């Protein structure tokens, strides 16, 4: 076996997709092992927990999820300055 999470685990390590930030849009793995969209309301670098909000749950349901839990995935990336978004 091999354990890491030593290189300043706190900060977001080399992750091609997910990015721990304020307002960032990503997905989180709920206790139901289900995948759903979410955002980062706040981030605690002193503790290591970030306030993430879930969309699924109709009623604005937010809960702090350790950014070092490794239970989040890189949600579909947006459109980079899409060419001529509209037509009209």
């Amino acid at each position: 076996g091999s354990s890491g999470s030593s290189g300043m685990s706190k900060k977001p390590p080399n992750r091609p997709g997910i990015t721990f930030e304020i307002g960032a849009r990503l997905e989180a793995l709920d206790y139901l092992q289900k995948w759903y969209p979410s955002r980062i309301e706040k981030i605690d670098y002193e503790e290591g927990k970030m306030l993430v909000h879930f969309e699924r749950w109709s009623h604005r349901y937010d809960e702090w999820i350790y950014w070092d839990s490794n239970r989040l995935r890189p949600l579909e990336r947006p459109a980079l300055r899409k060419e001529g978004l509209k037509d009209e």
